[PDB]
């Protein structure tokens, strides 16, 4: 049984865009803005993170439209499950 966790409340899908450096990644997201993400060290810690990865975003609250965290990567096999669920779309991972 399968299972891929999904954005929630105000969360939303990204494509890790550029690595700035520094636990910082600019991520192109399903709202069709750009954010400056933050990797929690906490989960700095635990996965790779890498351009062209997919991920869940959590917009901050002050400057939602260009700020967030990246609170989860998913795996390659994640993503083909969310492409086959029409969570996301190949038009929008290739960009």
């Amino acid at each position: 049984v399968i299972r891929v966790p999904l954005p929630e409340g105000n969360q939303l899908f990204g494509v890790v865009e550029q690595a700035l450096g520094a636990g910082w990644m600019d991520v192109r997201c399903e709202d069709g803005k750009i954010r400056r993400c933050r990797i929690p060290g906490k989960l700095r810690r635990r996965v790779w993170i890498r351009v062209g990865d997919l991920v869940i975003v959590q917009p901050w609250p002050v400057q939602s439209d260009k700020r967030g965290d990246i609170v989860y990567r998913y795996t390659q096999t994640q993503v083909d499950w969310l492409l086959r669920k029409g969570k996301i779309t190949q038009e929008f991972l290739t960009g």
